[PDB]
């Protein structure tokens, strides 16, 4: 139970993976961020979860930066976007 460990992304993207690891894969169209086991081995008491992002370039080919993010667990899908509030609601409402 100690364990505990982060993905970390940051923007213009650069990611840090869970496990030590570092890259600098780009993209146009949301990607998988996280999420449940996608072959569904060796899944116990599993509870869904899944973390989705979008990315898009800025000006120049060579560079993406995030958007909007994504996460969805227990019937219930949260979105954010750059609008300082929270928009997070299962409709799309805006949300303080
Ligand atoms: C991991 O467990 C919780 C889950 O977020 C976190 O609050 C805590 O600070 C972390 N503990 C350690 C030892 O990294």
């Amino acid at each position: 139970p100690n364990y505990n460990s982060t993905c970390w992304l940051w923007g213009d993207p650069h990611y840090n993976s869970f496990d030590g690891w570092s890259f600098d894969f780009q993209g146009t169209c949301n990607y998988l961020l996280a999420g449940t086991l996608c072959p569904g081995v060796n899944a116990e008491g599993l509870t869904p979860f899944t973390v989705t992002t979008k990315n898009e370039n800025r000006g120049s080919p060579a560079v993406s930066y995030v958007r909007q993010v994504t996460v969805t667990t227990l019937n219930t899908n949260i979105s954010i976007h750059k609008n300082e509030i929270g928009k997070v609601r299962v409709n799309g409402v805006l949300m303080a």
